[PDB]
């Protein structure tokens, strides 16, 4: 799960069936490096 | 106002109308810090 293939929107106590879970972000790893 | 919502062409001075304002870069906080 890419942030070039999602989007940021809303919060996570309102949808029913949201899971866990971690989203890469593509621009973390050259952030990082 | 997003540059993934929007996108990079032109300037300032062709089309007509155009108001100053910022634009938020969802890249520039992360840039930023
Ligand atoms: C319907 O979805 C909820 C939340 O995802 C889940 O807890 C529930 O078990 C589901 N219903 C069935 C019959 O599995
Ligand atoms: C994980 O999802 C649950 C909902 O099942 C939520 O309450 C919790 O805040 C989420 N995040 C965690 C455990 O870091």
């Amino acid at each position: 799960i890419t942030t070039d293939n999602t989007f940021v929107s809303g919060n996570c106590d309102v949808v029913i069936g949201i899971v866990n879970n971690t989203v890469y972000d593509p621009l973390q790893p050259e952030l990082d490096s």
